[PDB]
């Protein structure tokens, strides 16, 4: 049988992998995925810089399914609200069906 | 030219790696791609144990995109029933566009 | 507040990392995420060959967010026009809700 739930997704700086692991927990989430990742945006805000020649960059890819989409909300809310202006970092929330 | 497909994602101790490509590709279906990945979860389950103080345990992500809702609940079940109760594992079905 | 966009998933050939994060930055997309994955499927077209006895191979996957269907139709365009035929790739297409 299945049950809607919602999928957050952050993909951020991977210098920010333990305290963001720590935002997810904190809120109350029952578990998250991590991945390797590496990328390249357009805000221009890493906190380690880039170079004019611009690569690819180091992050980490947070999946965060929660039962209500309230605490995919706010999960993401206080991940922003304490890192996005002063680090990369981009979020979007879709639905998925657990079992 | 679009097609809907279904998108079953399975993750779980890396461990289960063969194990579990080998029920994809017995089930019939046309392929599948897995990541390595880390996370925690609620159900407390892992066979290799977890410590009092937690932290990010091995994983890997599966996806199988199937051309019916069908295959996807098949695998999605023959999974779930040899190993969600002795391994950690979660596994969710959402529909995506193919060309 | 949200935005809906759409997410475009590129899973291809390890070796076509630079040359595809080339077609996705020229076409005008504001960025990309790249992730190390390893598959199977049944096109048989991979460049470097597969054995008899078949195992994983070496991939990468893209995830590419626009903010048009537009735009996600046109990379996708590209890339499957240059390098579908002659390389091991699959690509699919869903929306979701950016913030
Ligand atoms: N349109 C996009 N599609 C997919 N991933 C994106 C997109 N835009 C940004 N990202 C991902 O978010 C990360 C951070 O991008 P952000 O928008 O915060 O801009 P940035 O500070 O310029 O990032 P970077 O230093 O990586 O260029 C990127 O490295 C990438 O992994
Ligand atoms: N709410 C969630 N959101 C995202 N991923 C999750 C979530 N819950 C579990 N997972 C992922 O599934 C894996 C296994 O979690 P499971 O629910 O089976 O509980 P567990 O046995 O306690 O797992 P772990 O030993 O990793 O803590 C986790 O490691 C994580 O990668
Ligand atoms: N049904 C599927 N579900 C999920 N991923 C798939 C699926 N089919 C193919 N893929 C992914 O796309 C990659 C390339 O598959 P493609 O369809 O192009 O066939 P192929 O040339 O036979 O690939 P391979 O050499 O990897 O077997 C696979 O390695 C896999 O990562
Ligand atoms: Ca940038
Ligand atoms: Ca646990
Ligand atoms: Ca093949
Ligand atoms: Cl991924």
């Amino acid at each position: 049988s299945s049950q809607q739930v919602w999928k957050l997704v952050i993909i951020t700086e991977e210098i920010l992998l333990k305290k963001v692991s720590k935002i997810i927990k904190e809120a109350g989430a029952s578990g998250y995925t991590v991945l390797a990742a590496a990328g390249e945006g357009s805000r221009n805000v890493r906190s380690t810089g880039e170079p004019s020649v611009s690569h690819a960059y180091s992050n980490i890819k947070f999946e965060v399914l929660t039962a209500s989409r309230e605490l995919a909300d706010q999960i993401q809310d206080k991940v922003v609200a304490k890192y996005f202006d002063d680090y990369s970092c981009i979020t979007y929330i879709s639905t998925v069906e657990a079992l």
